[PDB]
DNA sequence: CGTCCAGAAGTTCGAAAATCGAACGTCCAGAT
DNA sequence: ATCTGGACGTTCGATTTTCGAACTTCTGGACG
């Protein structure tokens, strides 16, 4: 049948790494942060559009905390709790710059352990016989 | 340039439609509902390996609130709130299997509107000015 | 490890529906025809930007025989051979526009039968 | 608006990486090789199932020319040629039962530029 | 017209935790 | 090294809402 745009945007999502649900490492990470990490993972594209790619070829965020409270839509302490909880797992790294130069942010890929794969094995092969 | 199996399961996500954060008809959903929708909306594949398909070829769930209390990782009261929220916003519809049988559930696709394909687009094309 | 702009574009490909290799219908399709559909498909998310959206949601192309031979990287003799291949399977429809206006192109989603489904499900399991 | 099995199995495809059409390193590949590559890529999900995973985490292939011929749906000759074209472009290797390793494509600084300038390729009004 | 019963929904209240304001602590250049 | 600007973050209770456990209410439809 036809390719409808009405349906096109039904097929656009916010990726959330399954491993955020199997590794005790990412356990301590709440849902408000999980969603956040997804919205950032989405902006990953947008930044390439702004040519935010260092010499070694890495996609970063020159976003001011103001913008983030609009991207992730929340308050001051909220944003913080997220970045701290995130930064305490290897999901996000940041380096200050002082003055008026907005903070540099580097989102990262999570780590998969062989224990994780076994777990996600069930979250997909959990057929009938329990 | 190998295909690391670590990379593979690191590329597995719980897709959450972006129109969820745009349409006011979906603003109701909580960050624990949106994610719940995802987990189940991904379980559709399991539903097929089980033959949970009817005549019109529609794919449904036959999960007891017990299983649902695991898949979403919560308790009745929470699981209830989740279900009633999804259902209230016409995102999931169950058929009240009486007797002693569990509950048959029909997950849904979202309804993307005009101000949705617009609001979502404005972000994907947020190329900083040059 | 960071997100590398290299890996991102390394993971941008063209999609060819698995049904093309299972449905006895789509057995007439040539490899060039399959790939053709694959690329044209990707030009969809791009045809949204050109606002070539139908008032029903349908998405069409306004690509001249030149921009096509350009996209599909081929001659004018090979192009039509493809169009009339993806035409005889309902994968691609055509409607004119007159003299000098490049005819419209609506791309059709493939068709699947119960015989297709089984074939696919089998092809995703082995000993 | 339900979730139908038609739509579900209608949206499962093979993946042929764009860089194959842009980069010069890979320009030397007949379409019969591109698609063949795509199928092998889609074979990975099974490789894991077969437990064909290497200690370093790499996914390999333990197929015979006999079996491979069935997968790609090609003859003895077409195989060696498709397997030689993919091998010379660093997208496949072997350890001459017959063992094979699939490789990801190499992207160059201009590749990004070309791909980027093609998927963002719109036209002014 | 009831006799069945397990799984689903919907109550009551203490315990747990997210939200927020607003002041305090901190960091980073670069000019002193 | 030492001020210092503006932007990042932090510690802290009190107001507000969420969450949990065991109990209770309710929902089917063939069969006596």
């Amino acid at each position: 049948q036809y390719f409808t745009v009405q349906e096109n945007y039904k097929e656009r999502f916010y990726q959330i790494p399954k491993v955020f649900f199997t590794s005790e490492n990412y356990k301590n990470l709440t849902n408000d942060m999980k969603i956040a990490y997804a919205i950032l993972r989405d902006r990953l594209n947008l930044s390439i559009k702004n040519s935010w790619v260092d010499e070694d070829g890495n996609i970063y965020f020159v976003y001011s905390n103001e913008k983030l409270m609009e991207i992730l839509n929340c308050k001051k302490e909220k944003l913080t709790k997220i970045k701290k909880g995130l930064e305490n797992d290897g999901l996000l790294i940041q380096k200050r710059r002082g003055l008026n130069k907005p903070n540099i942010l580097y989102l990262m890929k999570p780590i998969v352990t062989e224990r994780d794969i076994y777990k996600i094995e069930k979250e997909e092969n959990d057929v009938e016989p329990y």
